[PDB]
C-alpha cells in the first residue's frame, strides 16, 4: 500500500493515492 518503500517519488504522482511523498525520494 501507500507507506513502505517502493513508490519512489519526486512528487506523490510517483505513488498510489492516499499517499503523499517526501523522504529519501519515497512516499508515505
Amino acid at each position: 500500500g501507500c507507506p513502505r518503500i517502493l513508490m519512489r517519488c519526486k512528487q506523490d504522482s510517483d505513488c498510489l493515492a492516499g499517499c503523499v511523498c517526501g523522504p529519501n525520494g519515497f512516499c508515505g
